[PDB]
């Protein structure tokens, strides 16, 4: 019954890398959710980790890597099924870990929040392909660049139907 949720920023189907650790942009509307989320488990592989430099605090960090762990704050897994069990009992876990890591959680990931950034650069991954008739698009919302908003973006909840 796990919530499992790939968050990603993408320009076009690129991955952006977040300059914040949770790569989203919440609308207005949405922004009490980040309280919700502020005890659930990260996944993460090994790159995503060594560019933030240190664990999201308050949470459970899991970084999958193929290396030695490097940071006792953080719980080191080898598989994405090692992973998921390390999350325990947690309500949702946040999948974020590059383009790998969301393509080997797709099928078992039920939600979605990908923060759409069309005018920035994206990086050297593609998010995965995924198929429109199992995901439902349940969530979107696009605001447009002003004086308080660097680039126009669009917020999309997606979960499995
Ligand atoms: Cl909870
Ligand atoms: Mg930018």
């Amino acid at each position: 019954g796990m919530i499992i949720s790939l968050i990603a920023a993408l320009a076009a189907d690129r991955v952006i890398g977040m300059e914040n650790a949770m790569p989203w942009h919440l609308p207005a509307d949405l922004a009490w959710f980040k309280r919700n989320t502020l005890n659930k488990p990260v996944i993460m592989g090994r790159k995503t980790f060594e560019s933030i430099g240190r664990p999201l605090p308050g949470r459970l960090n899991i970084v999958i890597s193929s290396q030695p762990g490097t940071d006792e704050r953080v719980t080191w897994a080898a598989s994405i099924e090692e992973a998921l069990a390390f999350a325990g009992n947690a309500e949702e876990v946040m999948v974020m870990g590059g383009g790998r890591v969301y393509k080997q959680f797709l099928d078992r990931a039920n939600r979605m929040y990908l923060t759409h950034i069309d005018a920035e650069v994206g990086g050297d991954t593609h998010f995965p392909d995924y198929e429109p008739d199992e995901w439902e698009s349940v969530f979107s919302e696009f605001h447009d660049a002003d004086e308080a908003n660097s680039h126009s973006y669009c917020f999309e909840i997606l979960e499995r139907r």
